[PDB]
């Protein structure tokens, strides 16, 4: 009798677990909203540069009008193998934002500190691939960390939220390129032993210098004990696969609660219902890049229940005005919602009027949620490059540009207000007394913004 | 000098060829129509309770317009699995009929009480795999076996027919779930010193209780004998493979003859001219549910021109009024088509007057049809899936829902006439007098029909 | 930790290095047009006769409109086949056309010898595969080689020139079917203590006998030898791959050179942009085959100018008229463009007026070309297989039909002029006076080909 290879079986729900981490895939949590966990672990904040710059050159014409096409394959070629740096030593990627993403090694929280020599080995290793005029800055954190989970009947979103993640954020943005940094709490948990590090000027946070293993030192039997705290490390007969979701079965409650997740025209292509080739394209959007500031970002229980209400406005109105929510995060200062209006399907001309309306919309509304206490947003308009990015095994949607960077930082610079650059501004079909032009500001990461306004309404 | 990989080849003939039994891939028969053949087997039908009514909660809203998509997913995980088993324990898988198959052994008559065994177990390890409410009921019958090919210079369709088929029927009908049924003549030709069985009430035919080996036995070297006898068993260096088929080469007689079994969307998704994707839907269809009842349906000879007869005027008739032939077997009383109109392409308002038209015109010219004794249709209307069920070596297109078994039912119970449902009667354009309203019949397997009518047609 | 498997990767530019040969892919050299560049090495050219024949049959009603799919299948089967005796014998395809292919074994003039070796042993091989009505002729020549690339900023096209090169197509022109012929020189050069040759009638190129090692030899061992020679031998880690190209790795700069030399659909097609089945097609299209002669065909350096400044003017008027450079070969007399007007994307009535004044423009262009002597042009209209004809690691998109052969043996045949077939001279809009009815000429490889024309122009 026959024992015959099992072809892998790439099911729906396997290319739907890939654009997710296993802290939903595995999570089997409770589909009311919000929904709240809290946990420790490590995380790390991997950002490569450059490829914003390389964005605008792929519109040149030296590129053939391939553009889209060359850029998501060299960025995912580099993308690919810092993914698979991660997964190897056992981090679970939560989200990809532009040329960047976002890793998590949760764990219990006496094993902090010997992941933490995990966590920090692998970015040395991920540091050497690049050793195209891209570098790599990481930012690492450790301790408490809470989940957030939000949506309505067909969506879901989720967000990590707390000092450890402000504290990666920090860590990340005062990194020179090739640099390693710890935050505060990471440097205090950590294998002091081991980790050799240089005092950053001014800061807490530490940058490493190097690994310096002691004598009987081994790191693959140091992993190995670490990989016993590794909840879903592929082991075994699975010792093969990058991750134990690529084994996933179908069951259709699980895939009906990954697939809120997933937007409607990735589900499409999964499906073999659209060609994957139209995802990856160069196009002329707006950004509308929405922060929700709050008194304390680092209380779940506090913030959980203001980003929902808030969520089932923007999601509502972004419907009428034809948006989509493409990413939320935690930054420094707020929750953010990355809004993308004129992509893969929905399009007009009044896309610039509606962009703002909506963005007017959104301020007034999301000012008067309770503990929201400051509202800002955004609003850019260029091409900017959406696609797939990532590894096969585990990659999501995302927009790059410099447009996307611009909408970012207004929303920074000029809180409580609404903001749009000067495409949005002469394109729109709204008259001119509706805006107000503003102080020009040198902002970070910001070349020339050309004139900028203050979307300031239809009456006052 | 190298010996580099060969890569599978996943030429079209191969994929053709996964729609298809070995009966047909490799029986180099005769291009005449009607074409017979006689031979001797073991027949097990297969079939999964539980799909029909997971298909009606698929339309709800909680699969989010994905419920196509899912129901064929868990549906293909489950069909996938019991395929393997048949295909490692050497049979060849005839026909797909919603979540039920038939499967043949073909073997010479001497070698029918040990391949009966082989069944057996083959049947209780797919019992085993179903220890999502879905039961497994499995018939098996031995003995004479005729096949008939019909068809036209483009088309072709083939049947098994006999009382060996009326019998895997008549079993699997009285099987509870989970049960393993053997028909009288099967349980006359199989080793007793083996088998045990427990008697049913009313019945000549046993239910399987287990397997009892002797002292020396071992299965695997029992099979290895088995396969002497099994002409296209892989082995040797294509042991890994589940068929041989999958090493079919392109040779352009032989695509010529198997592509004429393949419905031409099929065709076209094969030669990539169109996506995966849109042959699984749950779409609204008119399902005709023809059937041929003979005075000895067991006589090839007899009944094989009258259903080639009969099929030229269907297949025309059909064409005329937007209709495919979906599957064509044998029930316990006649030769039935199953006949789809509204499917991928074909789609019309009128459809449901098309149909009736269709029914009748079918009704009064096989009425007419030497050796047809009684021809009886039923017409029923909804949501249908329509989709590839299988495994990836051996799948087929087919249909599920509760219409189809509803059209199924009406014309065994409403014999010799054309009757339909309340949804076609109510959405024909045709006038209420071409109609008759009709006494309600409790009938397995339906709990409630609606109102059902027997179209009377035009006059009288 | 683990070491998880690396999946192949099929990156865009993978996918566009199996159209090309290894002498542009890992060329590297200067974007100046024309660049030329000269080497040694060994030449074969394989034709499979039949194809052109079999073409026309899978137009008839027997194929059931799947003629395209059926021929190129059946067609790959066989090709690919030879592709991988060309590839493991260390040979790098150079181009396809029709059902003949030409391949070099690049090497230093002191290797000349032995690789003839190994070119006559894969040869011998290739001739065994084909011990369907269809045969295989060889030719094979060796010296020196020189190659010429031209083009413009966003597409490039190269050819090989010299004696070499002439005279790999003699002396596949004088092979009967089965026939392996050495070229004089390739004769000359060749290791005599091995080659068992018989002299050819009228000619100094020879026909293979076979090859008659000596004693000691191990034909292993001496390939080995062999391959040291060869750059890009698959070996070591990669032995199991049959090119190099395979492991091509993500490049912008590099795929922005090669995508120059592959048409625009066949790019949409490898970015999934469109559906693979749709470039495979029988379809009527025309043909316009230019010819230019010159008086040294050998002498790249005063060729290769003129080649790129007919170029120049046939791209930009082919843009106007809406055709399209199928392919560009050196033939015994000439440098040819093969010319398609109709194909994928392209299509109009007036398609056949336009074929016949692009067709005129060019002749009036390229006849003032300095150092172009004559040029003749061939149009002939009707159904022609296209499609991508190959194995999966090297492939090219090509046409085959009687109709190609007509306008080439017609632009040989009747040289100085623009010569159409009766289906051109028909269907066009222009005035019968703007032609001339021409004497029928008995045709190399023509049963009969109508009446034939000289399409004079407008004036005279
Ligand atoms: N896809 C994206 N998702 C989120 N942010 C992005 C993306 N592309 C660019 N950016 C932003 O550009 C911002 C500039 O400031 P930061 O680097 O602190 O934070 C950066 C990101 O939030
Ligand atoms: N693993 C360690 N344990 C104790 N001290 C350390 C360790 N690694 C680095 N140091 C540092 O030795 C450093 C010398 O450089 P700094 O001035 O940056 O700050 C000093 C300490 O922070
Ligand atoms: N795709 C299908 N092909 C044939 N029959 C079907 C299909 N789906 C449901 N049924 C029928 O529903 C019928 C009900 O009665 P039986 O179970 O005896 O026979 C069953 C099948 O013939
Ligand atoms: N393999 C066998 N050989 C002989 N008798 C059998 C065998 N298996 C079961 N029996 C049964 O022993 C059974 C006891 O249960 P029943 O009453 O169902 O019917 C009886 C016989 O049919
Ligand atoms: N795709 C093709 N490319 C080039 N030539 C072709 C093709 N199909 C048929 N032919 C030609 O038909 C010609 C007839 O004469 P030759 O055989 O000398 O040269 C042959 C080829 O050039
Ligand atoms: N390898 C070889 N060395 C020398 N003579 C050869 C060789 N192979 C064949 N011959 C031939 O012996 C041949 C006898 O046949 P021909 O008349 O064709 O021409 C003669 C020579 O060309």
């Amino acid at each position: 009798m026959n024992t015959p290879k099992e072809e892998f079986q790439d099911w729906p729900i396997v290319r739907i677990a890939a654009h997710l981490p296993d802290l939903i895939v595995y999570g089997h949590f409770s589909p009311e909203r919000p929904f709240m966990d809290y946990f420790d672990g490590v995380l790390m904040f991997v950002d490569i540069s450059g490829f914003t710059a390389m964005t605008e050159k792929f519109s040149s014409a030296m590129y053939m009008d391939r553009g889209a096409e060359q850029l998501v394959e060299i960025l995912n070629y580099h993308i690919s193998a810092i993914v698979e740096k991660v997964l190897i030593f056992g981090g679970d990627i939560l989200k990809f934002a532009g040329d960047a993403l976002l890793a998590l090694w949760r764990v219990e929280r006496k094993q902090l500190k010997n992941i933490i020599t995990v966590v920090i080995k692998c970015s040395l290793e991920i540091h050497g691939l690049f050793e195209l005029d891209i570098r790599v800055k990481i930012g690492l954190a450790a301790g408490h960390i809470s989940m957030l989970v939000f949506g309505d009947e067909t969506h879901s979103h989720f967000l990590v939220i707390g000092q450890a993640v402000d504290d990666v954020r920090l860590a990340q943005n005062m990194a020179q390129m090739n640099d390693v940094i710890l935050s505060p709490n990471c440097w205090q948990l950590c294998d002091r032993s081991m980790i050799e590090i240089e005092s950053v000027p001014d800061q807490r946070a530490v940058k490493v210098n190097f690994l310096k293993p002691p004598p009987n030192f081994n790191f693959d039997e140091f992993f190995t004990k670490c990989t016993t705290f590794m909840h879903y490390y592929p082991s075994g007969e699975h010792k093969n696969l990058l991750r134990l979701a690529c084994t996933l079965k179908p069951d259709p409650e699980l895939e009906m609660s990954l697939q809120k997740y997933v937007m409607e025209s990735i589900l499409k292509q999964i499906d073999n219902k659209q060609l994957q080739g139209y995802l990856s394209e160069l196009r002329p959007v707006t950004i509308v890049f929405v922060n929700l500031m709050f008194e304390d970002q680092d209380k779940a229980e506090e913030i959980g229940p203001a980003i929902q209400d808030a969520y089932m406005h923007i999601t509502s109105v972004l419907k009428i005005f034809q948006g989509q929510i493409n990413k939320v995060f935690m930054f420094d200062k707020g929750c953010s919602f990355l809004c993308v209006f004129g992509f893969p399907g929905e399009k007009v001309p009044d896309e610039l009027t509606h962009a703002l309306e909506c963005a007017m919309d959104i301020f007034d509304f999301c000012s008067q949620v309770h503990k929201i206490q400051t509202v800002s947003i955004g609003v850019a308009s260029g091409i900017v490059f959406c696609g797939i990015v990532g590894h096969t095994v585990r990659h999501e949607y995302t927009v790059i540009g410099q447009k996307v960077n611009l909408a970012a930082r207004m929303m920074m610079y000029y809180p409580g207000i609404v903001t749009c650059d000067s495409v949005t501004y002469n394109g729109s079909n709204l008259p001119a007394y509706f805006f107000k032009e503003l102080p020009k500001k040198v902002m970070k990461g910001v070349a020339d913004s050309g004139p900028l306004y203050q979307y300031w309404g239809r009456t006052e």
